[PDB]
């Protein structure tokens, strides 16, 4: 985190298609490609998305991602109760001379039983 | 497949260093950066390794992976029954313009109760 900003928090109802929007600056999401992925702490991620747009192997084509300038965004159609996790976003730092990370976006998918 | 070989198959013994190779070209492994990640087939990617050698969030301190020239590798080390799976290496291909990719390696764990 703090490198990348995404909203704490993202929620929708079974159906739905929903954006989580990434931020950043010209020495990260301008000048590299972006990554997403979901992940448990303390395991390793599933990628979603990888060359800013693309989809790897296995991945739902319910998927899709987008960069402009130096913003980027995941979409998720067809909101699914699966879909519940958070979801990261990443990109090579010229500044950092690494990787940055977004802070995670926990997405809520409402309408399932109690 | 095809664009990167790797061997298909390999084996160890528990607490073994195990190495998968992944061998390429100029306009793939030669120019751009190695990705590594396990993947049951139909199923989103565990991402290992990205950026030729770093490590992900989350992902154990035994997996390590180094890039010389147009050849790649990936070290387990302290082999553990968990680590039986499908690794795979990728790599931007400029010719394709897009992904190339290894055609998996299956990695079996030998000493288990059968």
């Amino acid at each position: 985190e703090s490198v990348l900003t995404q909203p704490p928090s993202a929620s929708g109802t079974p159906g739905q298609r929903v954006t989580i929007s990434c931020t950043g600056s010209a020495t990260d999401i301008g000048s590299n490609s972006v990554i997403w992925y979901q992940q448990v702490p303390g395991k390793a991620p599933k990628l979603l998305i990888y060359y800013n747009d693309l989809l790897p192997s296995g991945v739902s084509d319910r998927f899709s991602a987008s960069k402009s300038g130096t913003s980027a965004s995941l979409a998720i159609s067809g909101l699914e109760s699966e879909d519940e996790a958070d979801y990261y976003c990443a990109a090579w730092n010229d500044s950092l001379d690494e990787p940055g990370f977004g802070g995670g976006t926990k997405l809520t998918v409402l309408g399932q039983p109690k």
